[PDB]
C-alpha cells in the first residue's frame, strides 16, 4: 500500500509570520510500512498542536538555541497525536495512540520513537494530549507547583490567562489554594475565566488604561506570583506590584516573538523585594510526567478542572491557526484536526 | 553621669546627585553618658562610619515605602558603623566591648534596639574591617556568592563593579572556591589591581570596550555560569547574552533590559537578595574571613578619611567613583590605637 501524504512545508526562513510563509503540498506519498530493518514507527497523523514557540524555528540561527530551526523545504514538525499503522519498534504496536514531535502531514515516520509518549487513557478526549494531557498540561505543571513554589493563600497572577497554559495554571493555583486573578485580550475571555475557569478575578489588558493601578486594585496587598506568559510593559507592572520574596516563573513573554526588542526598567526592585525570577523549559522536565498523567486525569474524571479548544479542521488550514495565535485570535487551546 | 559634647551631621533637607551642603556638621548638641534608668539601652562611643551607596537613596523622600525608612530633615544621619560600648543596661552587651550596627553621624549613639548591634569577636583586627570587609559589605558578599550563585566548583563566573567593596570580596571568594572569575572596571588602575593584588583570572575595563556583548565573549568562550551583579543595565544585556543553560544572577544591585527572554531558554535564575535578611550568617561569616585574614590569603584596600567633618564629602566622593577602596570615615580612634596603615 502506497498512499497519499499531504504536507505543510516551510519554504523559507522569516527574518511576524505570513500564511504564505508556508505551502500546502498534495504531490507527494508515502508507503504504509516501516523501512526493513528499522526501530521506527509508522503514525496516521490525527492532531496537530499550535504553540507560540513554533514562531522561534522559522528563523535561522548562527549559534544553537533550545531546539533545531526548521528547514526550509522540510515539512512543518510540532506536538501532535498519532494512531500507529505499523512498528518496528518493541515498545510500540499498531493500534495504540501516542503523542509527541510528528510532521505536519498526514503520515509520519518517527526514526526515533523513544520522544513518543503512549497514550494510556482512551477515556479520553484524544486531541486533550496536543494540550492539557500534552506539553501545555506540563508546562503548566511544571510552571507552578515547581518554579513558583507556591504556598497556600498566596496572591498569584497570571497573564494569556485564556490561553493553554494559562488556564491551567489558574486551576492548578485555585485548587491549592491561592487567590488567582488572570488577564486577558477580549471579554469574552473574562467571561470565561470567571465562569467557567474558576479564577478569583480577571480583566481585559487591552481596556485597561494603567496597567500598574489595575493590579494595585485586584492585588491590594500586592502579588506573591507572576505566572509569566506575556512580558514587557505588563513585566514592569507586575514588579511594581510584586511583594517582598515574590516569585516570577518565566514562561514565556509572547509580547516579544514578532517584535524590535521592547525594554523592562523596573528590574531593581528585584532587590528591594528580593524577588526571584527564573525561566524554565518543558523539555527538562518530562520525567514528571506520569504523576501529572494520574492527577490531571483524575482532575479532570472529576470535573475538577475545566478545558477549552478551539478546534480548527484540516491540514490546510494550520498555517493560519499558528498565525492566528499572535493576533490571539485563539479562544483556547489551538488544535488542529488532521483526520478523526 | 557626666555630660558631654555630642557633634553630629545631619540631613540638612532631602534631595531630589547629593551635594556637601546638603548635610550640615553641628557642634551645640550634648549628651549624657549613662544609658536612661529603666531602659534596655546601650550607649557607644562612635570610632567608625561606612559610606555605602544605598545611603544616596535614603536622602530623598519616597511616597511608598522603600527597603529602609528614608532619612529625616534635621536628624542625624545614619549607616553602618563601629563602636565602643560605654554602658548597657543590656545583658549581652557590657562596657568596653566592641561592636558595629547601624549607628549615628556623631560622637555618641543611644542605641534603643540592640538585638541589631553584632558583637566583635576579634579586637586583635583592626576595628575598621567591620565597616567593610568583616560588616556588612562582607556579608553581602558572603551570602550573595556562597547562598544565592549556588556555586560549584569549576563555573565560569562574572563580577561586576570588581574593584568596589563587594565586588573584590566576591572575586576573592569565587577563586578560592575553584572557580575561573573575571571583573569588570572603570579604570586601568582597578584593572591591574583585579589581576595583580586581588587574584582575579581576568579582569577588563568598560569604559573602554565599544561591545560589552563581545568583550564578555571573550573572556568567556563558553559562556557564563554566574553573574554576581552590581551595575545592571546594559552590561545585564550583555551577560545574559553570554549566560550558559541553566546560570544563575544573584541581583545585589544596579548601578530598559530587552534580552530577559533569554532567561527562558537558558533557564537562567535571576534573583534579588538583601543582606539583612540574612544577619544569621554572621558568626559563621566572621570565623571564615578571620581566618582568610590572619592567613593572608584574602586582601582588602581601605580608603580613610580621618574626622567626622569630612564624612559628608567622602560619601559623597563614593557617589562620583572618587573612592579608592572601601570608604571609612574615622570619627575617634578607640583609646589605646596602635595600628599601622598606609
Ligand atoms: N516550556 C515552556 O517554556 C513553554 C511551554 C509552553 C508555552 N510556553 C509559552 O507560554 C506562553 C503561552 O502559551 P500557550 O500555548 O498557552 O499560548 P496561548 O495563550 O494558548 O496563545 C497565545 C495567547 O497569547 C496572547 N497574546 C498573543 N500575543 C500577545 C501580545 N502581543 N500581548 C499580550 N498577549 C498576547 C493571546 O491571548 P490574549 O487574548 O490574552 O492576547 C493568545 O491567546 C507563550 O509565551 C509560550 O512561548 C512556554
Ligand atoms: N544587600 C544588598 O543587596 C547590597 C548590600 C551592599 C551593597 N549593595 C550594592 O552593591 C553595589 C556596590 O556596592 P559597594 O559597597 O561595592 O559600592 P562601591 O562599589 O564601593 O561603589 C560603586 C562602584 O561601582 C562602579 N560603578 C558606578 N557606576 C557604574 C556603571 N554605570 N557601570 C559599572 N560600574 C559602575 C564604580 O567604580 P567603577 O565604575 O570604576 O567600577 C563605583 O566605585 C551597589 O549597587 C550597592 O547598593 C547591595
Amino acid at each position: 500500500v502506497v498512499v497519499v501524504n499531504k504536507q505543510v512545508l516551510l519554504k523559507h526562513f522569516i527574518p511576524a509570520p505570513k500564511e504564505t510563509d508556508m505551502e500546502l503540498v498534495t504531490t507527494g506519498t508515502i508507503r504504509l510500512r516501516v523501512p526493513e530493518g528499522s526501530n521506527a514507527v509508522l503514525l496516521k497523523n490525527l492532531y496537530l498542536s499550535c504553540d507560540p514557540y513554533m514562531r522561534m524555528r522559522m528563523t535561522k540561527h548562527e549559534e544553537a538555541s533550545y531546539v533545531d530551526d526548521f528547514v526550509p523545504g522540510a515539512p512543518i514538525t510540532g506536538f501532535g497525536v498519532g494512531k500507529v499503522v505499523d512498528s518496528s519498534h518493541p515498545d510500540f504496536k499498531t493500534g495504540d495512540y501516542v503523542w509527541g514531535l510528528i510532521g505536519w502531514e498526514e503520515y509520519s515516520l518517527i526514526t526515533k520513537p523513544q520522544g513518543l509518549f503512549k497514550i494510556h487513557h482512551t477515556e479520553i478526549p484524544l486531541s486533550y494530549y496536543t494540550g492539557i494531557l500534552g506539553m501545555v498540561g506540563l508546562t503548566a505543571y511544571v510552571g507552578f507547583y515547581d518554579i513558583c513554589s507556591p504556598k497556600k493563600g498566596e496572591r498569584v497572577f497570571v497573564s494569556a490567562a485564556a490561553g493553554a497554559v494559562g488556564q491551567i495554571v489558574g486551576q492548578f493555583a485555585k485548587q491549592f489554594g491561592c487567590y488567582v486573578v488572570g488577564s486577558a485580550g477580549s471579554d469574552e475571555k473574562v467571561n470565561l475565566l470567571k465562569t467557567k475557569f474558576g479564577f478569583d478575578e480577571a480583566f481585559n489588558y487591552k481596556k485597561e488604561p494603567d496597567l500598574t493601578k489595575a493590579l494595585k486594585r485586584y492585588f491590594p496587598e500586592g502579588i506573591d506570583i507572576y505566572f509569566e506568559n506575556v512580558g514587557g510593559p505588563m513585566l514592569e507592572a507586575v514588579l511594581h506590584n510584586m511583594r517582598i520574596k515574590g516569585r516570577i516563573a518565566a514562561c514565556g513573554m509572547i509580547s516579544q516573538y514578532n517584535l524590535k526588542p521592547e525594554g523592562v526598567h523596573n528590574l531593581f526592585l528585584i532587590v528591594g523585594k528580593r524577588i526571584r525570577l527564573e525561566g524554565f523549559l518543558v523539555f527538562d522536565h518530562y520525567g514528571s510526567y506520569p504523576e501529572f498523567e494520574e492527577k490531571v486525569v483524575q482532575l479532570i474524571k472529576e470535573e475538577k478542572i475545566k478545558y477549552l479548544e478551539d478546534i480548527v479542521e484540516g491540514l490546510e488550514n494550520a498555517p493560519a491557526a499558528l498565525i492566528g495565535l499572535f493576533e490571539g485570535r485563539n479562544v483556547g487551546k489551538q488544535v488542529v484536526v488532521v483526520s478523526r
